[PDB]
DNA sequence: GCGCGTACGTGCGTTTAAGCGGTGCTAGAGCTGTCTACGACCAATTGAGCGGCCTTCGGCACCGGGATTCTGATGGGCGGCCGCGTAT
């Protein structure tokens, strides 16, 4: 019944180097996240500072 | 008792491999069947084994005889006693 992160769909950049770290992935890339308990038609391009603390976060870290 | 520290329990997510029932294959247990070697049994003779009884040399620790070293009464000779004592 909770509105958490299920799987990851697509990924792109948000703001239009040798190795981008997690900070560059936060303030430089947006990711299409599929939410649990919901169809795949409600995929939204979200990051970390736009959703806050949500259920399930290690999957997007590994991806 | 108390206080500091941290490691181990509880959670979620990721991940890895047990358990399920499906088939195939043949090895190794179990059965089976004939022979005969090896163990039980009975016999008769013999000495290893047990009770009965007292053995001898070597090793621990107490011992043995003879020369030699240290302590004690002995003794003439050089000195000191100053105080009673006989002679003029």
């Amino acid at each position: 019944d909770f509105h958490g992160i299920d799987i990851v769909i697509n990924h792109r950049l948000k703001t239009s180097k040798t190795v981008p770290d997690l900070n560059n992935c936060k303030e430089n890339y947006e990711f299409l996240i599929k939410w649990t308990d919901e169809s795949h038609l409600h995929n939204t391009w979200e990051t970390y500072e736009s959703i806050g603390q949500v259920r399930g976060l290690k999957r997007l870290d590994n991806y």
